[PDB]
């Protein structure tokens, strides 16, 4: 082989008839996600499913793209493509993440989160990416908006519609080169992991809120960075600072990003402080014969 090894990842086709659609969980600009039911025939097994839909042959072309990038990636903080459905709109089977985003899930629940969720959730974004640089993928994307709650205990990054290998942009989690001279190497996603570790720590504040994305190439260039999190350390906050350099190289490797938050995780009183910590806790049809993704694995 020339450059890359050959990818022999299985491409699964689905029938429409194999899967229920029961709601509607989200709709937008990315397109229209639902809630459903897969239950492969002959298995006494029902898989709970989100089949992403969007229509138009260059978002056929697009889906698919991102269907190629989730077939061929299998770490456990990281989203797999379980299928497509080959309908007059193309549809990607998915993993259903019963806590939605963490973005969503860290503005909600506020009041409820601790240290050693905060920091154990930078551990295993850190381990999906890492897991994404050892196949060579830069993501493109990282924000918290992108990184899903399977449980309160286990998130995992999605989203790879612009995922490559090594109009609208996301300015304000990009690194300076990105936007000034559209460079995307593991370092850029680097930058946008310290934004992705920002919002997490504000509790799903919006990065640079009220400033207009043209105004933000000049606001990195003369050196500002955004604020320290009232629960950050310095410790903590040093290590988004350090993502957050105009040297890419300068800047942390995603296996670095696991030591140290996960030394960090051991002791998370020490590095975050927030108001009563200790006393926070977290958590129709036949469930039978349910089974989850991770525990459905194919030959
Ligand atoms: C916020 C994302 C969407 C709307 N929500 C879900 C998605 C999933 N599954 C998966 C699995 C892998 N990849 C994706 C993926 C790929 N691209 N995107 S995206 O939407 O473009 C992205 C947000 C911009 C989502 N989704 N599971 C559950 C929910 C959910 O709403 N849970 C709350 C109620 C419960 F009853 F379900
Ligand atoms: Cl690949």
């Amino acid at each position: 082989s020339m450059g890359e090894a050959p990818n022999q990842a299985l491409l699964r086709i689905l029938k429409e008839t194999e899967f229920k659609k029961i709601k509607v969980l989200g709709s937008g600009a990315f397109g229209t996600v639902y809630k459903g039911l897969w239950i492969p025939e002959g298995e006494k097994v029902k898989i709970p499913v989100a089949i992403k839909e969007l229509t138009s042959p260059k978002a056929n072309k697009e889906i698919l793209d991102e269907a190629y990038v989730m077939a061929s990636v299998d770490n456990p903080h990281v989203c797999r493509l379980l299928g497509i459905c080959l309908t007059s709109t193309v549809q990607l089977i998915m993993q259903l993440m019963p806590f939605g985003s963490l973005l969503d899930y860290v503005r909600e629940h506020k009041d409820n989160i601790g240290s050693q969720y905060l920091l154990n959730w930078c551990v295993q974004i850190a381990k999906g990416m890492n897991y994404l640089e050892d196949r060579r993928l830069v993501h493109r994307d990282l924000a918290a908006r992108n990184v899903l709650v399977k449980t309160p205990q286990h998130v995992k990054i999605t989203d790879f519609g612009r995922a490559k290998l090594l109009g609208k942009v996301p300015i304000k989690w990009m690194a300076l080169e990105s936007i000034l001279h559209r460079i995307y190497t593991h370092q850029s996603d680097v930058w946008s992991y310290g934004v992705t570790v920002w919002e997490l720590m504000t509790f799903g504040s919006k990065p640079y809120d009220g400033i207009p994305a043209s105004e933000i190439s000049s606001i990195l260039e003369k050196g500002e960075r955004l604020p320290q999190p009232p629960i950050c350390t310095i410790d903590v906050y040093m290590i988004m600072v350090k993502c957050w350099m105009i040297d890419a190289d300068s800047r942390p490797k995603f296996r670095e990003l696991i030591i140290e938050f996960s030394k960090m995780a051991r002791d998370p009183q020490r590095y975050l402080v927030i108001q009563g910590d200790e006393r926070m806790h977290l958590p129709e049809e036949d469930m039978d014969d349910v089974v989850d993704a991770d525990e459905y694995l194919i030959p």
